[PDB]
DNA sequence: GGGTCTTCACACCGGTGTGAAGACCC
DNA sequence: GGGTCTTCACACCGGTGTGAAGACCC
DNA sequence: GGGTCTTCACACCGGTGTGAAGACCC
DNA sequence: GGGTCTTCACACCGGTGTGAAGACCC
DNA sequence: GGGTCTTCACACCGGTGTGAAGACCC
């Protein structure tokens, strides 16, 4: 349910409780008393919609409403159990909640995907949600394939092996001297599907939930195309961080001049699209901060100067997210042979 | 004092007092009801002491016992005027004690400059903690100018005017295309002291507490030296972080790797050495991550490759920061025409 | 509760509160205005938990956060319902956390003889915590009775009358001269089952908790076997001290040195394991000076000198602990006829 | 001066101070913020006055106001200088008042000696206060040496060491399996005045105060002595307990069966007098638990068995412990050949 | 490179909770 | 007059000052 | 029998369902 | 109309949930 | 002895104090 219903949360088990009581149970570092399943709150109030694309009263409400919900949603399941002992720390409310912004907004897209995917095939233009149609010749090898990444990943796994072994060869060129090129992963991946996929039916069946049986399919996806895709059609790179601060804005740039060296570079990338979809860009100068050259190319000349950061994003609403991801696809898949 | 005096906070001003109440004046966006007087905490626990150079029962204690107590000081002031209304939140009992451990830790080094700039000049070596001599020949063109430095500084304005032309030549030529190279400031900056300044006092005179007389000489040091060292003269640059998580170590690496270009690069300095005073590594693998390459000179084959951050060290005492950084000077100040 | 729930102290009793204001009842030679409740303390931290058996969390905790948490648990209670009155002696903050440890980790060690005494009739090795199966033949007559002992216990009156007649004879021979045998009983004897309890099962029956319906138990379970083992049977008695000083430790070895004269000797034991159990060995020499020969072979030449103390154990963790005993009862009864 | 004079604490000096403050140098384990001065607050009650021999008055006072007297008149110079920020924990008020415990009822006895050498000289019985004539043969061979020990003594380096090989040949003869003798040492050892000093006039000067002059003597006569003394004629020894509980009245046991091992035994004293002198023995039952019989004897049958402690002296006054020392030293040296 | 100084073990009692034997009428 | 209740010894560690051996350059 | 006390009108916004005009592609 | 004062970006660590590699006997 | 389970690094934002540039009349 979305809206907090106050038997379904005593119709359901202890195991799929939103708040498991671990008070009878440290963790030898943290005092955590009480902790927010993470798994188990996006399957609660997203269990049976999506923003975006379902009930079109959500796809209009503030998308700083959507996100963060679910964790006033364990609060009130909180209050109710554990009566006056109640209390997660805002540490805590932070963590959950910005790891929501970073499921919950990749599960959007990956509806914009399987209905772009349902127009290349033939297939019509789905118009339960008022979407308008993209103006691209439907051709089958230009559907796109979302991918959610995990937490110690390293995106190189993702490459066709004739041209993972350059990269290898960097990476142990510089272990001779004691070295290494360590990076952060992007929190999105968006390539475009290969031709073994072509006429697989799990790339166009769009998504009606986040109950955990189709949750483990959207984070695991990216292992079907372990080592599939050429390095010259990475298309986007989504970094999903909910608030900015001062600082906190240039741990996605070294994600970025790693990634426009490891591609531009070393595999011939033209350029690799790196955007940060944000929900609180205030208290910052991050706009004029984002205009950064990429120190890649700082070195031989100026012969190709560009940014590191294509755009920084803040949506207004859910529907305003899918509508921006249909217009990209709208410009980018006109440059492959359709 | 440093241990508390129940009539010192009481023989204080309010105006100098601990925690001022902000709770009939709010500022608009933060619900600060008690504020952490950061500027006055200092001044309270080290005003009359510096560890590291004085009452060596302090500089043998655990150096995460010295910063934060100005924390826990405050704590105890504001469970006695305010009772029961106290309320300090844990993201501002970081914020300040992230500051204290930036300004105290500078003012160590401080106390190590000025007694270093003693031997050079022909004055003897200070004895009153035991310290051992470093063994260098004493040239009175060696002593070294320790800077704090601020939240906006950009550091080219350190630099000699016929070398700041070349910066701003590269900054403006990126600012054609709408670019630019921002960065965030190192907090601390370790430059050799130029020609002028080879007989004033004010660089020998050792400092003895944290006053606000003695607090504005340190974080105003800098202005002082604006527009005179040469860039192959900067010889330490120390970034200060309390504590590490997996992704707040890479705000750091946006620094030298910026560092590390302007200087190596476009004003041709061999190699700037840029390090991490951290307290609690613990919970990342850090020390693999800082074995990183510089980003710089990825790009013109492998000519001259190179860490981007000299070393990660975790003070175990007070003493123990000033016995590294005159092991410091003992080696690099080798390299100068002595 | 263990990690102090705010409402089971409100739902609790004004008789099994964890601190009786006694501030209208003092006891005339102390002004002890708070107490703390040694035996309602126990039940409310460890009451539904037992350390080194239960909630593998816990039981990798460091031994000094688990012994010494009723302390500040009972401190988080005072400050509650009598807000700034609150005082309690670190003297009685030192009696009480002895006690917790004089009684908790007797309550560790019977879990490890519920354990040990099902393998030994036939019954399974359970492996809720993953604890290594002894390598011993599994014999009924080889199953081990723990027992805490009293403040005024003087340990005789668990020997067969047979043999309690001869310290009878040696203490009354001992009082025509107006003299006598005084000890200080230790807090942990261990001794093997009697032929009369090999079928009951109030020794494989494990223990859940520390309420006081299983607190009399364990504080009465001494009685049961009082005048049943022989004199060459009692394999351990363990002193409990959590912290030792520099003539602290010296109470023990009078405990020992009567020991090892009243069984070795007058009632011909070979040799008694004695033992300390301690937590802060640090600030003495104790590890040498417990390299002590006993006294009482010193007499008769050099006949057959020993240890007074067996070992010093210093138990990092509380699932250490049941390591430890686990592996002194696969060695000790292996001299047994099974 | 003994009644705490306004202005001799102020014409004293910092150094002679009864309590430096030590706030500014903790020593890494103890936060002690203010220190008793042990051998500073000895000096200035006890400075020019000496309790039994000096001023009648206070020879009559109650001997739990004599010695704690100095405790509370630091305390009294503590709220004068350092107004509201006093605090000396009750654990660090204790420490001190055993160690004057130790010393004065040491330096009682010590003017005791030297009137009892003047007797046995040819010189006068000095009778400034009214002590009664000892009615003993004056003999030169009869005078009498107290000696306070240090912290880490052993008492073996006293005898001729014809005699202190064989205790050397019984310790490194436990060595040889990894053992020792470990004990601590009594606070007094009461032995006879050798060849040497027969006509040495230190043993007959009558002490008139306890300024660090004539502190450092009582604290240093032992070691004129170190190896003169025959072992038959170590006359008393006496173990200084301020108050007993009922465990550490243990620690002077083991200090008498190691000394009624080592003489009675390998060296063949007959039987050495072992007492211990108490304020407070309420709280135990410490005269019937010092009526013990030695565990030395007990091994070789019933040969000899003598108790371990001679006597529990709990003394009223001042004068009446120098009238149990006239009356000690008028029966044993009757038992020399005068 | 024997002096200065930072460390460490030494032995220091005191306020304690609880069980068992005392107190006292009925 | 065996029950209730007021007492008492039991064994409980923890913050300590000072001497002697450590630390370290010169 | 003017004080005490039990009553009453005053004016206080806030969460609402439905019709009609908006939104948007086709 | 240069002073006073109200604002804002700066860089500040710390308590976190989950996946994957560790731990350990059998 | 491959399973179960106890651990650990991963990447997670949010409430912050202070300096410098803003605001505004005079
Ligand atoms: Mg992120
Ligand atoms: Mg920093
Ligand atoms: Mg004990
Ligand atoms: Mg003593």
């Amino acid at each position: 349910p979305f809206t907090y219903s106050i038997e379904a949360t005593r119709n359901l088990a202890t195991t799929e409780r939103c708040i498991q009581d671990i008070r009878n149970a440290p963790v030898r570092n943290r005092s955590t008393q009480f902790q927010l399943a993470q798994q188990n709150m996006l399957a609660y109030t997203f269990g049976e919609v999506i923003p975006g694309f379902a009930s079109a009263g959500i796809n209009g409400m503030d998308y700083r409403d959507v996100i963060g919900r679910p964790v006033e949603n364990a609060v009130t399941e909180g209050t109710h159990f554990f009566r006056d002992d109640f209390r997660v720390d805002s540490n805590a409310k932070a963590k959950v909640a910005g790891d929501i912004f970073e499921i919950v907004s990749s599960a959007v897209m990956w509806n914009c995907a399987a209905r772009w995917n349902s127009l290349m095939v033939g297939e019509g233009w789905r118009s339960q949600p008022r979407y308008s149609r993209p103006t691209l010749s439907p051709s089958p090898r230009r559907q796109v394939a979302v991918l959610n990444l995990p937490r110690s990943f390293d995106w190189v796994s993702l490459l066709v092996p004739e041209s993972q072994e350059v990269i290898e060869e960097f990476r142990a060129g510089l272990r001779k001297d004691g070295l290494g090129l360590p990076t952060s992963t992007p929190d999105l991946a968006v390539v475009v599907l290969p031709e073994e996929f072509q006429n697989d039916e799990m790339w166009r069946e769009e998504i009606a939930g986040l109950t955990r049986p189709n949750q483990i399919l959207l984070s695991g996806a990216y292992q079907r195309l372990q080592g599939r895709v050429q390095p010259g059609e990475i298309s986007l790179a989504v970094a999903f961080k909910r608030s900015l601060r001062s600082d906190r804005l240039y741990q996605p740039l070294y994600e970025a001049n790693v990634m426009q060296l490891l591609l531009e570079g070393k595999l011939g990338a033209p350029k690799v699209e790196f955007e940060v979809h944000t929900l609180a860009p205030e208290g910052t100068n991050a706009f004029v901060t984002y205009e950064a050259a990429s120190l890649y190319g700082l070195a031989e000349g100026r012969s190709a100067v560009h940014r590191a950061i294509r755009e920084l994003y803040v949506p207004p609403t859910a529907a305003d997210l899918a509508r921006r991801f249909f217009a990209f696809l709208n410009e980018r898949m006109e440059l492959v042979n359709g």
